[PDB]
């Protein structure tokens, strides 16, 4: 029946996405943002998700962090309510807030009710860890269709399902919390993971400590030892600053961490206006950075291929659009560009948002090709379509002809576009029809009517039928195509051949075309 969202529950951020008009759309929250902090809060018996609770981790005791390591298991987290009373909440309970809060804000955005999902997972992740990922998914209101993996996801949305032949492919995943390298094996649409290695404590949030002993050392240097590591706001403003930093020194060979008032002491407040340098930053991290090399050459053999072998890289996570990190996965397999076209913290619900159309039934499939599949025609004398834009060329694309008048002082003419490779136009599909009149009384050939097809970069047409003498101009807009729509209308060409060409003898195309005018 209705829509199957894609949603990556991530450990440090959620990503939701839904197939529209046959692509994959990445849902942006009420702030704006097309990720979300899988971060919940409590205060005043109110629940707080994302942002807001992300804003208040360090200052409020009750916010629950990276709950996602504790799926599967039987722990629980005890918060404070109101009253002073403690309240007990299980994993999948905490989960299913961040869900629901996902799905409420993409019924919002959609302006429908959704109650179906897939929802992504960590490969290694075993039943007990997905039936509780499942749960979740139940108490929020949703039907989960199928649970997949994280690199699987990356796949899909990189459509390496649809390479027809055997694909080893290496996804090097580093998120805010955790580190995977998968080695996947696709085959005739069966997704295997040969082999899976990583650290679930060893993530982006790491890189950001290594700037908060940086700020703090630089504190105590210029401040005889100022520490303020139990000072709930200063560590509040710190893990942002660093953060900041951190994202900066991805584009910047440098950044200041800014932080004035950070307290204020006898001597009075305490301003930092701190430089970090990506080299130092690299320095910093280098330990965090080098435990990702040997699971790389670990995953590799334990599958046991060699480097060579591999087809092709994805980068998922975040902390992937760090240089250093792109760097290193390049320097593990000689020859091959790592992935990165896709936000690698987008692609995992794109590939979910995919699986999802695919398990629903409304799989029309866009595809964003730069040439046209199809010939594309102007309906001449008799049906006849005459080309205009010849299959297989380039968009974007005007190209141009006059015509003229079948009849004898005919007031106007019918534009009738089609798509397709024969030779008469009712064979073919046709795109629109418009009239143009304005035409003065005159012998049939006499009138000169530019017609100019064309395509914009972004694949759609426009036709501009104009009377060069009266200057009278009329012209239409058009709409995109299945591939297996396209294959069907090759296919059709390709079964009446014979037939086509013996209609082709009497057709020439070389002398002026002719428009005519049945009424409407
Ligand atoms: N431009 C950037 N440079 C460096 N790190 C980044 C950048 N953008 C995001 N990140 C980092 O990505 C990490 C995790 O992102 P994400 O993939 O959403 O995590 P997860 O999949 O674990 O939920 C965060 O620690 C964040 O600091």
């Amino acid at each position: 029946n209705g829509l199957i969202i894609g949603i990556d529950l991530g450990t440090t951020n959620s990503c939701v996405s839904v197939m529209e008009g046959g692509r994959p759309v990445v849902l942006e929250n009420p702030e704006g943002k097309r990720t979300t902090p899988s971060i919940v809060s409590y205060k005043n018996n109110e629940i707080i998700v994302g942002d807001a609770a992300k804003r208040q981790m360090v200052t409020n005791p009750n916010t629950i962090v990276s709950i996602k390591r504790l799926m599967g298991t039987s722990n629980k987290v005890k918060v404070q309510n109101a009253d002073g009373t403690t309240k007990e909440l299980s994993p999948e309970q905490v989960s299913a807030q961040i869900l629901s809060y996902l799905k409420d804000f993409a019924e919002k955005k959609i302006g429908k009710k959704i109650s179906r999902a897939v929802i992504t997972v960590p490969a290694y992740f075993n039943d007990a860890e997905r039936n509780a990922t499942k749960t979740a998914g139940k108490i929020a209101g949703l039907n989960v269709e199928r649970i997949i993996n994280e690199p699987t996801a990356a796949a899909l949305a990189y459509g390496i399902d649809k390479a027809s032949r055997e694909m080893k492919v290496l996804v090097y995943d580093l998120g805010g919390g955790t580190f995977d390298v998968s080695l996947l094996d696709i085959a005739e649409g069966t997704f295997e993971v040969l082999a899976t290695a990583g650290d679930n404590r060893l993530g982006g949030d790491d890189w950001d400590n290594k700037i908060i002993e940086y700020i703090s050392a630089y504190i105590a240097k210029e401040h005889q030892g100022l520490n303020l590591s139990k000072d709930k706001m200063a560590m509040q403003r710190l893990k942002e600053a660093a953060e900041r930093a951190k994202i900066e020194l991805s584009a910047q060979l440098e950044t200041i961490i800014s932080l004035p008032f950070l307290t204020v002491t006898q001597k009075g407040p305490v301003n930092v206006e701190l430089k970090l340098t990506r080299a130092k930053f690299e320095e910093l991290t280098k330990p965090l950075l080098e435990r990702t090399r040997n699971p790389i050459s670990d995953v590799i053999k334990e599958a046991k291929i060699k480097p060579e072998e591999i087809n092709e890289i994805l980068l998922v996570g975040g902390s992937t659009r760090m240089p250093a990190v792109q760097k290193l996965v390049e320097s593990m397999v000689p020859g091959k560009k790592p992935n990165r076209s896709i936000n690698p913290d987008e692609v995992v619900a794109i590939g979910a948002a995919i699986q999802g159309g695919v398990l629903r039934g409304d799989v029309k499939d866009v595809l964003l090709l730069d040439v046209t599949p199809l010939t594309l025609s102007i309906e001449t004398l008799g049906g006849v379509a005459t080309p205009l834009i010849k299959r297989n060329t380039t968009i974007p694309v005007s190209k141009s002809q006059i015509f003229s008048t079948a009849q004898d002082n005919q007031e106007s003419v019918d534009v009738v576009v089609c798509q397709g490779e024969r030779p008469m136009s009712r064979d073919n599909k046709s795109l629109g029809r418009f009239n143009l009149g304005g035409i003065q009384p005159a012998p049939k050939g006499k009138p000169q009517i530019e017609i100019t097809f064309s395509l914009d970069a972004n694949g759609i047409l426009n036709v501009k039928a104009k009377d060069l003498t009266t200057q009278k101009e009329n012209s239409i807009t058009i709409s995109n195509l299945s591939e297996e729509e396209i294959q069907k209308m090759i296919r059709d060409a390709e079964a009446n051949k014979e037939r086509d060409n013996i209609i082709r003898e009497r057709i020439e195309l070389r002398n002026e075309g002719e428009l005519e005018h049945h009424h409407h």
